[PDB]
Protein backbone atom coordinates (compact mmCIF):
# COMPACT_ATOMS: atom_id res chain seq x y z
CA UNK A 1 0.00 0.00 0.00
CA UNK A 2 1.57 2.93 -1.28
CA UNK A 3 3.19 5.74 1.18
CA UNK A 4 0.91 8.76 -0.25
CA UNK A 5 -2.16 6.52 0.81
CA UNK A 6 -0.17 4.95 3.83
CA UNK A 7 -2.42 5.93 7.09
CA UNK A 8 0.84 5.13 8.89
CA UNK A 9 3.09 8.06 6.62
CA UNK A 10 3.83 11.15 8.21
CA UNK A 11 4.95 14.78 6.89
CA UNK A 12 8.63 15.14 8.78
CA UNK A 13 7.57 18.17 9.98
CA UNK A 14 5.20 16.96 12.67
CA UNK A 15 8.06 15.59 14.73
CA UNK A 16 10.03 16.89 16.99
CA UNK A 17 13.58 15.06 18.47
CA UNK A 18 14.34 15.87 21.65
CA UNK A 19 16.33 14.13 23.79
CA UNK A 20 18.34 10.61 22.23
CA UNK A 21 17.56 7.53 24.28
CA UNK A 22 20.25 5.64 22.46
CA UNK A 23 22.67 4.42 19.79
CA UNK A 24 23.84 1.59 18.12
CA UNK A 25 25.08 0.34 14.91
CA UNK A 26 21.99 0.32 13.29
CA UNK A 27 20.69 4.20 14.41
CA UNK A 28 18.91 6.05 17.43
CA UNK A 29 15.96 6.32 19.64
CA UNK A 30 14.92 9.38 20.20
CA UNK A 31 11.25 10.94 22.69
CA UNK A 32 9.97 13.86 20.85
CA UNK A 33 6.52 15.26 19.70
CA UNK A 34 4.60 15.03 17.63
CA UNK A 35 2.56 18.11 16.59
CA UNK A 36 3.83 19.62 19.25
CA UNK A 37 1.61 17.79 22.29
CA UNK A 38 1.98 14.09 21.97
CA UNK A 39 4.92 12.52 23.86
CA UNK A 40 6.39 9.80 21.09
CA UNK A 41 9.55 7.87 20.64
CA UNK A 42 11.34 8.01 16.92
CA UNK A 43 13.79 4.93 15.60
CA UNK A 44 15.85 6.25 13.02
CA UNK A 45 17.89 4.36 10.46
CA UNK A 46 21.36 5.00 10.47
CA UNK A 47 21.61 5.03 6.69
CA UNK A 48 23.65 1.94 4.93
CA UNK A 49 24.06 0.37 7.92
CA UNK A 50 21.18 -2.04 7.27
CA UNK A 51 18.33 -2.17 4.42
CA UNK A 52 15.41 0.44 4.73
CA UNK A 53 13.26 -2.35 3.76
CA UNK A 54 14.29 -4.57 6.67
CA UNK A 55 14.23 -1.47 8.87
CA UNK A 56 10.35 -0.98 7.94
CA UNK A 57 9.47 -4.98 8.78
CA UNK A 58 9.06 -4.19 12.06
CA UNK A 59 6.70 -0.99 11.61
CA UNK A 60 5.07 -3.75 8.95
CA UNK A 61 4.43 -6.14 11.59
CA UNK A 62 3.20 -3.74 14.13
CA UNK A 63 0.73 -2.24 11.64
CA UNK A 64 -0.96 -6.08 12.63
CA UNK A 65 -0.21 -6.27 16.17
CA UNK A 66 -1.81 -3.88 18.24
CA UNK A 67 -3.28 -4.55 21.91
CA UNK A 68 -2.54 -2.41 25.22
CA UNK A 69 -0.11 -4.08 25.91
CA UNK A 70 1.89 -4.25 23.33
CA UNK A 71 3.75 -0.88 22.28
CA UNK A 72 1.64 0.89 19.35
CA UNK A 73 3.02 2.45 16.35
CA UNK A 74 2.05 5.73 15.66
CA UNK A 75 3.70 6.34 12.34
CA UNK A 76 6.62 6.00 9.68
CA UNK A 77 8.67 8.59 7.34
CA UNK A 78 9.88 6.71 4.77
CA UNK A 79 12.42 8.55 2.71
CA UNK A 80 15.86 10.79 3.75
CA UNK A 81 16.67 9.61 7.02
CA UNK A 82 13.62 6.03 7.64
CA UNK A 83 12.15 6.95 11.02
CA UNK A 84 9.65 4.48 13.13
CA UNK A 85 7.40 6.51 15.42
CA UNK A 86 5.96 4.92 18.09
CA UNK A 87 3.56 5.86 21.70
CA UNK A 88 6.25 6.60 24.73
CA UNK A 89 7.14 4.57 27.32
CA UNK A 90 8.35 7.08 30.33
CA UNK A 91 10.07 4.13 32.66
CA UNK A 92 12.13 2.78 29.49
CA UNK A 93 12.86 -1.37 29.56
CA UNK A 94 11.98 -3.38 32.71
CA UNK A 95 15.73 -4.57 33.13
CA UNK A 96 16.72 -0.57 33.67
CA UNK A 97 13.77 -0.12 35.27
CA UNK A 98 13.99 -2.73 38.44
CA UNK A 99 17.37 -1.48 39.47
CA UNK A 100 16.04 2.13 39.90
CA UNK A 101 15.09 3.75 43.45
CA UNK A 102 11.13 3.55 42.36
CA UNK A 103 12.08 -0.49 41.08
CA UNK A 104 14.00 -1.63 44.04
CA UNK A 105 10.82 -0.78 46.45
CA UNK A 106 8.03 -2.52 44.72
CA UNK A 107 6.39 -5.63 46.26
CA UNK A 108 6.40 -8.86 45.16
CA UNK A 109 2.95 -8.48 44.90
CA UNK A 110 3.35 -5.59 42.26
CA UNK A 111 5.91 -7.41 40.46
CA UNK A 112 4.30 -10.72 40.08
CA UNK A 113 1.46 -8.10 38.45
CA UNK A 114 3.86 -6.83 35.93
CA UNK A 115 4.89 -10.42 35.24
CA UNK A 116 0.82 -10.94 34.23
CA UNK A 117 0.99 -8.09 32.16
CA UNK A 118 3.93 -9.50 30.24
CA UNK A 119 2.12 -12.82 29.78
CA UNK A 120 -1.04 -11.29 28.87
CA UNK A 121 0.65 -9.15 26.45
CA UNK A 122 2.05 -12.64 24.91
CA UNK A 123 -1.06 -14.29 25.34
CA UNK A 124 -2.21 -12.04 22.16
CA UNK A 125 1.05 -12.47 20.29
CA UNK A 126 0.30 -16.59 20.61
CA UNK A 127 -3.45 -16.18 19.55
CA UNK A 128 -2.45 -13.98 16.80
CA UNK A 129 -0.16 -16.83 15.51
CA UNK A 130 2.88 -14.67 16.12
CA UNK A 131 6.16 -15.75 17.65
CA UNK A 132 8.50 -12.96 19.43
CA UNK A 133 11.49 -14.84 20.07
CA UNK A 134 13.75 -11.70 21.78
CA UNK A 135 12.08 -12.15 24.79
CA UNK A 136 13.62 -10.75 27.75
CA UNK A 137 12.78 -7.65 30.34
CA UNK A 138 15.45 -5.52 27.86
CA UNK A 139 12.24 -5.75 25.29
CA UNK A 140 9.43 -4.99 27.99
CA UNK A 141 9.21 -1.22 28.40
CA UNK A 142 7.60 0.33 31.19
CA UNK A 143 4.71 3.25 31.24
CA UNK A 144 4.15 6.18 33.80
CA UNK A 145 2.01 4.17 35.37
CA UNK A 146 3.53 1.02 36.15
CA UNK A 147 2.65 -1.51 33.48
CA UNK A 148 4.43 -2.95 30.55
CA UNK A 149 4.05 -3.45 27.42
CA UNK A 150 5.93 -5.80 24.77
CA UNK A 151 8.40 -4.20 22.98
CA UNK A 152 11.72 -4.91 20.34
CA UNK A 153 9.63 -6.96 16.89
CA UNK A 154 13.34 -7.04 15.23
CA UNK A 155 12.97 -10.91 15.17
CA UNK A 156 9.20 -11.10 15.59
CA UNK A 157 7.50 -13.21 13.08
CA UNK A 158 3.58 -14.60 12.25
CA UNK A 159 3.90 -18.19 11.18
CA UNK A 160 1.75 -20.49 8.60
CA UNK A 161 2.14 -23.77 10.25
CA UNK A 162 3.83 -24.12 13.80
CA UNK A 163 7.50 -23.98 12.96
CA UNK A 164 9.83 -20.66 12.12
CA UNK A 165 13.40 -21.95 11.34
CA UNK A 166 16.15 -19.95 10.86
CA UNK A 167 19.11 -19.89 8.62
CA UNK A 168 21.80 -22.73 9.87
CA UNK A 169 24.48 -19.53 11.09
CA UNK A 170 21.94 -17.46 13.31
CA UNK A 171 23.42 -16.84 16.82
CA UNK A 172 20.41 -16.02 19.99
CA UNK A 173 21.21 -15.08 23.43
CA UNK A 174 21.71 -18.29 24.76
CA UNK A 175 20.63 -18.02 28.24
CA UNK A 176 17.04 -16.64 27.05
CA UNK A 177 16.44 -18.65 23.91
CA UNK A 178 15.10 -22.70 24.35
CA UNK A 179 17.04 -25.90 23.51
CA UNK A 180 15.38 -26.31 20.37
CA UNK A 181 15.76 -23.02 19.05
CA UNK A 182 19.66 -22.82 19.78
CA UNK A 183 20.43 -26.07 18.75
CA UNK A 184 17.52 -26.90 15.55
CA UNK A 185 17.33 -23.32 14.74
CA UNK A 186 13.38 -24.04 15.15
CA UNK A 187 11.35 -21.15 16.85
CA UNK A 188 7.10 -21.33 17.94
CA UNK A 189 5.19 -19.67 20.42
CA UNK A 190 6.65 -22.69 22.71
CA UNK A 191 10.09 -21.06 22.89
CA UNK A 192 8.78 -17.79 23.60
CA UNK A 193 7.11 -19.68 26.85
CA UNK A 194 10.78 -21.02 28.19
CA UNK A 195 12.33 -17.42 27.59
CA UNK A 196 9.46 -15.93 29.33
CA UNK A 197 10.45 -18.95 32.08
CA UNK A 198 13.66 -16.86 32.12
CA UNK A 199 12.73 -13.25 31.97
CA UNK A 200 10.73 -14.15 35.67
CA UNK A 201 13.63 -14.90 36.81
CA UNK A 202 14.75 -11.35 35.90
CA UNK A 203 11.84 -9.56 37.51
CA UNK A 204 11.96 -11.21 40.70
CA UNK A 205 15.75 -11.07 41.08
CA UNK A 206 15.93 -7.14 40.17
CA UNK A 207 17.85 -6.82 37.23
CA UNK A 208 20.44 -9.43 37.17
CA UNK A 209 21.62 -11.73 34.58
CA UNK A 210 20.54 -15.46 34.63
CA UNK A 211 21.99 -18.59 35.48
CA UNK A 212 24.37 -16.70 37.54
CA UNK A 213 27.80 -18.18 38.10
CA UNK A 214 27.65 -19.50 34.67
CA UNK A 215 29.16 -19.35 31.01
CA UNK A 216 26.88 -19.98 28.07
CA UNK A 217 28.65 -24.16 27.73
CA UNK A 218 28.13 -24.45 31.41
CA UNK A 219 24.52 -23.51 31.29
CA UNK A 220 24.34 -25.38 27.72
CA UNK A 221 25.73 -28.20 29.61
CA UNK A 222 23.55 -28.17 32.61
CA UNK A 223 20.23 -28.23 30.85
CA UNK A 224 21.44 -31.36 29.23
CA UNK A 225 21.85 -33.10 32.60
CA UNK A 226 18.06 -31.82 33.48
CA UNK A 227 18.99 -29.63 35.67
CA UNK A 228 17.28 -26.34 35.40
CA UNK A 229 18.57 -22.32 36.74
CA UNK A 230 18.63 -22.15 40.22
CA UNK A 231 16.02 -20.86 42.63
CA UNK A 232 16.57 -17.51 42.43
CA UNK A 233 17.22 -15.29 45.85
CA UNK A 234 14.02 -14.25 47.28
CA UNK A 235 12.68 -16.64 44.79
CA UNK A 236 8.85 -17.14 46.15
CA UNK A 237 8.65 -21.41 45.36
CA UNK A 238 5.11 -20.62 43.76
CA UNK A 239 6.42 -19.01 40.74
CA UNK A 240 10.09 -21.12 40.58
CA UNK A 241 7.41 -24.44 39.90
CA UNK A 242 6.02 -21.96 37.26
CA UNK A 243 9.19 -21.18 35.78
CA UNK A 244 9.67 -24.39 35.81
CA UNK A 245 6.63 -25.56 33.85
CA UNK A 246 8.42 -22.53 31.24
CA UNK A 247 10.98 -25.08 31.09
CA UNK A 248 10.16 -28.51 30.43
CA UNK A 249 11.99 -30.90 28.18
CA UNK A 250 9.24 -30.75 24.78
CA UNK A 251 7.55 -28.19 23.78
CA UNK A 252 4.26 -28.94 23.58
CA UNK A 253 4.84 -29.54 27.21
CA UNK A 254 5.36 -25.96 27.69
CA UNK A 255 2.24 -24.36 29.03
CA UNK A 256 0.18 -21.70 27.04
CA UNK A 257 0.19 -17.65 27.74
CA UNK A 258 -3.21 -17.14 28.54
CA UNK A 259 -3.08 -19.99 31.08
CA UNK A 260 0.39 -18.30 33.06
CA UNK A 261 -1.53 -15.03 32.82
CA UNK A 262 -4.74 -16.79 34.52
CA UNK A 263 -2.02 -18.10 37.14
CA UNK A 264 0.09 -14.61 37.58
CA UNK A 265 -3.00 -13.29 38.38
CA UNK A 266 -4.37 -15.49 40.90
CA UNK A 267 -0.44 -15.14 42.35
CA UNK A 268 -0.91 -11.14 42.33
CA UNK A 269 -4.37 -11.04 44.19
CA UNK A 270 -3.66 -14.01 46.76
CA UNK A 271 -1.06 -11.41 47.76
C1 LIG B 1 10.31 3.71 18.64
C2 LIG B 1 10.16 2.22 18.43
C3 LIG B 1 10.38 1.61 17.17
C4 LIG B 1 10.12 0.25 16.97
C5 LIG B 1 9.82 -0.58 18.06
C6 LIG B 1 9.60 -0.06 19.34
C7 LIG B 1 9.31 -1.00 20.50
C8 LIG B 1 9.77 1.39 19.58
N1 LIG B 1 9.63 1.97 20.82
C9 LIG B 1 10.66 2.28 21.69
N2 LIG B 1 11.89 1.75 21.55
C10 LIG B 1 12.88 2.04 22.40
C11 LIG B 1 12.64 2.81 23.54
C12 LIG B 1 13.77 3.02 24.50
C13 LIG B 1 15.08 2.85 24.08
C14 LIG B 1 16.14 3.04 24.97
C15 LIG B 1 15.88 3.34 26.28
C16 LIG B 1 14.55 3.41 26.74
C17 LIG B 1 13.51 3.31 25.82
N3 LIG B 1 11.41 3.33 23.77
C18 LIG B 1 10.94 4.12 24.76
N4 LIG B 1 9.63 4.38 24.57
C19 LIG B 1 9.25 3.79 23.41
C20 LIG B 1 10.43 3.14 22.89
Amino acid sequence: KPWWEDEWEVPRETLKLVERLGAGQFGEVWMGYYNGHTKVAVKSLKQGSMSPDAFLAEANLMKQLQHQRLVRLYAVVTQEPIYIITEYMENGSLVDFLKTPSGIKLTINKLLDMAAQIAEGMAFIEERNYIHRDLRAANILVSDTLSCKIADFGLARLIEDNEYTAREGAKFPIKWTAPEAINYGTFTIKSDVWSFGILLTEIVTHGRIPYPGMTNPEVIQNLERGYRMVRPDNCPEELYQLMRLCWKERPEDRPTFDYLRSVLEDFFTAT
